[PDB]
């Protein structure tokens, strides 16, 4: 039924029907749901394939094509905005993304971001997943998209493990190793250690630097250790970060 244009990276592919999409070859309720925010999902066919609306760059690409200046700031503060619209949506319906990384997040001509890749490779996972909880919550999207934003702004990766400890030692190695204190219950995770090594909190003006305090305040919520405590999309949405936000368009080259 679809003519294979090219593989993008299951296994998902671009084709034609004329209709140009994505097809995902590895539920239902979710192809009645819709934002500006959101890939859209087309059909399930089931003979698992899923077909997708198709967008041409992700903020990966589009973060490697920027490196040498960097996405502007009004351009990041635009993704960041949009993405947490989408996330609220997303959690207002309860569902959750669970892998948020830059490679799923889908941009277009005209300004826009759009959640995909949805799980329904380790530098994004919320420290909660690393330590073994089960039933895991919205939080753990915020935590992701803490992670790029924080990647938007500095031009490299905010905790690049190579290894789940190594993912989480590099967490606390930033952010301190979490105590009672600061987190009621860690130290009953199914994965805590208490022979895990205790680093001190680094000062949080040396991990984002040229990010003002607006941008380093939101942050700091979004990286919360505890889920209770870790800002939610919608209350992030009324940040004063974003009280200038506006939507610029960014120079793809496709
Ligand atoms: O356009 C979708 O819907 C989509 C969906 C998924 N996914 O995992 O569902 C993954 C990527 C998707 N776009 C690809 C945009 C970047 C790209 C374009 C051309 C060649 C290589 C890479
Ligand atoms: O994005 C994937 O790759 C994906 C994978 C599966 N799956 O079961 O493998 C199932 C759904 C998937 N996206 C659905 C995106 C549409 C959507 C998402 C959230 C809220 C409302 C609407």
């Amino acid at each position: 039924n679809f003519q294979k244009v090219e593989k993008i990276g299951g296994v998902v592919y671009k084709a034609r029907n004329g209709e140009v999409v994505a097809l995902k070859k590895i539920i239902s309720l979710l192809k009645e749901l819709n934002h500006p925010n959101i890939v859209k999902l087309l059909d399930v066919i089931h003979t698992l394939y899923l077909v997708f609306e198709f967008l041409h760059q992700d903020l990966k690409k589009f973060m490697d094509a920027s490196a040498l200046t960097g996405i502007p700031l009004p351009l990041i503060k635009s993704y960041l905005f949009q993405l947490l619209q989408g996330l609220a949506f997303c959690h207002s319906h309860r569902v959750l993304h669970r892998d948020l990384k830059p490679q799923n997040l889908l941009i277009n001509t005209e300004g826009a971001i759009k959640l995909a890749d949805f799980g329904l490779t380790l530098w994004y996972r919320a420290p909660e997943i690393l330590l073994g909880c089960k039933y895991y919550s919205t939080a753990v999207d915020i935590w992701s998209l803490g992670c790029i934003f924080a990647e938007m702004v500095t031009r490299r990766a905010l905790f690049p493990g190579d290894s789940e400890i190594d993912q989480l030692f590099r967490i606390f190695r930033t952010l301190g190793t979490p105590d009672e204190v600061v987190w009621p219950g860690v130290t009953s995770m199914p994965d805590y250690k208490p022979s895990f090594p205790k680093w001190a909190r680094q000062d949080f003006s040396k991990v984002v630097p040229p990010l003002d305090e607006d941008g380093r305040s939101l942050l700091s919520q979004m990286l919360h250790y505890d889920p209770n405590k870790r800002i939610s999309a919608k209350a992030a949405l009324a940040h004063p970060f974003f009280q200038d936000v506006t939507k610029p368009v960014p120079h793809l080259r496709l």
